[PDB]
């Protein structure tokens, strides 16, 4: 009935997420000219290990922050399926990681050469300074963006974006008749607003991650281990 993609994350405790649907990251690319908490000693890695990315046996994906000596690890999964415009994306998430050092996110990525972009449905920052929120990036440099702060607590919540030719609409705990908390219109005058999302054939894939350290996470040495981000499901619906 219009379901294009999902994962309900069913499966035995300790197992890998569905390999036909997700790639588990085994590397977080280092930051160019790093300063502050982007420097290597503060920069938690991604690891394809069941210590950091696993199904819990209760129908959740777990992304877990761990520490081994003075090395820090988080987790990232990258969806192998890509969807275009006229789609509604939603994940049910519990952030058990709203603590210093941590940087969880639920977002959509386009990595096409020359027109990359990203749709950050929700990010929370453990660095004690930046407000949690939602961002649409129309370039990979962070200079063509629309952002909106929204609070994050530790309960189960559904985070949704509907992406159609008119623009992008975001909900927290969507229900019939509720307004989106953030709307980003498609471009309809100089300088021309950067906006690749209405280009023909433009598609994005889902990403879920718990990053440790980096500018958004703050000092991982101040962190608590373990911390976890739980995902009950990711669903993507089309429109007729
Ligand atoms: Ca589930």
């Amino acid at each position: 009935g219009g379901l294009l993609f999902h994962d309900e994350f069913d499966g035995p405790a300790g197992s890998v997420p569905d390999p036909s649907k997700w790639q588990v990251s085994n590397h977080r690319t280092p930051i160019k000219n790093p300063v502050g908490f982007d420097r290597p000693q503060f920069f938690g890695q991604y690891r394809d290990s069941r210590q950091n990315v696993f199904l819990d046996g209760n129908s959740n994906l777990v992304l877990r922050a761990t520490r081994e000596g003075n090395r820090y690890f988080g987790g990232l999964v990258h969806g192998l399926w890509r969807g275009g415009i006229g789609t509604t994306w939603e994940a049910r998430i519990k952030f058990n990681c709203l603590a210093p050092g941590m940087w969880p996110a639920w977002w959509l990525s386009n990595d096409d050469p020359g027109r990359s972009g990203e749709i950050d449905l929700i990010e929370w920052y453990g660095n004690g300074t930046w407000p949690s929120g939602t961002t649409v990036h129309a370039n990979p440099d962070g200079t063509a963006f629309e952002t909106c702060p929204i609070g994050v607590d530790g309960g189960w919540h559904n985070w949704r974006v509907t992406w159609n030719p008119s623009g992008m609409y975001f909900w927290l705990d969507y229900a019939d008749g509720i307004e989106p908390y953030f709307s980003v219109p498609a471009t309809g005058n100089e300088p021309i607003r950067e906006w690749p999302f209405n280009d023909p054939g433009y598609k994005v894939f889902p990403v879920l991650n718990l990053a440790v350290g980096g500018s958004g996470g703050g000092d991982p040495a101040t962190g608590s281990y373990p911390q976890e981000m739980l995902v009950d499901w990711v669903r993507v619906f089309g429109s007729h």
